[PDB]
């Protein structure tokens, strides 16, 4: 059944916290693990790890922390580096169940030469390889957390929550969905359909695929889940297989969901939108709306939650 959280006071702040930390006094926390969430074949590396904040920096689910990589500013001597946010992919208990950890999901950043796909490590990216570079043991400077596009609406605990990721945008899903099936929280008992849509290249591409196919058995009646595997899979035009393509595949049902007042969720990469807009815009065409108007009415209805980079 639903897995012993504690400690339960974290249910009791009614607003989020933000900024607890900030970038001139960042919070040293301690990586507790790192670990691959890709197979060999899967085009680039993401990681999950998981950091101590030891009860300092609590979060709510879909929520950022921050993190400052060591060494100085290239842009700004003298100066420390930038922040860089990750989505936290983990509940505000985190995966140890004690609200001491959060977890982040890293792409590491790799710059291959276009013709010749050679690399340089001046040109990767600091802190995605410094994450997943890292070591139990080793200290993190942590700031935030912040934002709050991403926070799960939890006035309705039978709400629908459709959940769109590529990569690493699965982070705050991943969150979501423990706080929804995992964890068991008194003062939210989830009773809704959750639906988390995931793209990514290939099967080695995927990211908590265990724990996600492990809700279909737990809870059929309240959790749907697909995939598109890019590289293995072709979409009904011939083109790769994209999020988008799958969600077209359920056109009706996602959009009768929506007309229901469902929530809806993207989180990624930029680049996933151009093409989801596009299927949305012929879905909505196909059927005989427009779909500029049923975007105004959903962001009007605060329906729609986009956090993308
Ligand atoms: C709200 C928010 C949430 C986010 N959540 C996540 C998340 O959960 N997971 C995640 O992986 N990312 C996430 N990101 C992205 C993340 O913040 C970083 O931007 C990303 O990890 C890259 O940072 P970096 O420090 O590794 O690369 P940087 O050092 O900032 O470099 C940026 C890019 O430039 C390239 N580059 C550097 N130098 C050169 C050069 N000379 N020529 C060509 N290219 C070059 C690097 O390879 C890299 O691709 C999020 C972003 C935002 C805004
Ligand atoms: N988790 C992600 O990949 C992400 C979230 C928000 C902005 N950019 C990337
Ligand atoms: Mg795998």
């Amino acid at each position: 059944s639903k897995v012993s959280v504690a400690p339960l006071h974290l249910e009791s702040a009614k607003e989020p916290p933000l900024n607890t930390y900030k970038p001139k006094e960042p919070f040293t926390a301690t990586i507790v693990s790192v670990e691959s969430l890709v197979g060999p074949k899967a085009p680039g590396e993401t990681c999950h790890i998981v950091i101590d904040h030891g009860g300092n920096v609590p979060y709510w689910e879909g929520q950022s922390y921050g993190v400052i990589p060591p060494g100085e500013n290239p842009k700004k001597p003298g100066a420390p580096q930038n922040v860089r946010l990750y989505s936290i992919a983990s509940t505000r208990y985190g995966d140890n169940f004690d609200g001491r950890t959060g977890s982040l999901c890293v792409r590491r950043a790799v710059y291959y030469d276009p013709e010749t796909g050679k690399e340089d490590p001046s040109k990767n990216g600091v802190c995605s390889n410094f994450l997943c570079n890292s070591k139990p043991g080793d200290k993190i400077q942590l700031t935030g957390p912040s934002g709050k596009i991403m926070l799960l609406p939890e006035e309705d605990p039978n709400a629908t929550h459709i959940m769109i990721a590529t990569g690493t945008g699965v982070a705050p899903f991943r969150g979501y969905l423990r706080r929804m099936f995992m964890e068991d929280v008194p003062n939210y008992r989830f009773g809704g359909l959750a639906w988390l849509f995931l793209g990514v290249a290939n099967s080695d591409s995927l990211l908590y695929d265990e724990e996600f196919t492990s809700y279909l058995k737990q809870y059929p009646d309240n959790f749907r889940y697909d995939k598109a595997l890019s590289r293995e899979q072709k979409n009904r035009s011939g083109g790769k297989m994209y999020v988008q393509d799958k969600i077209e595949e359920y056109s009706d049902e996602i959009f009768k969901l929506l007309d229901g007042g469902a929530h809806i969720y993207f989180c990624g990469l930029k680049g996933m939108m151009p093409g989801i807009q596009d299927t949305l815009k012929k879905v909505a065409e196909r059927r005989g709306e427009s779909w500029d108007q049923k975007l105004a009415q959903l962001k009007k209805n605060k329906q729609w939650h986009v956090e993308v980079s």
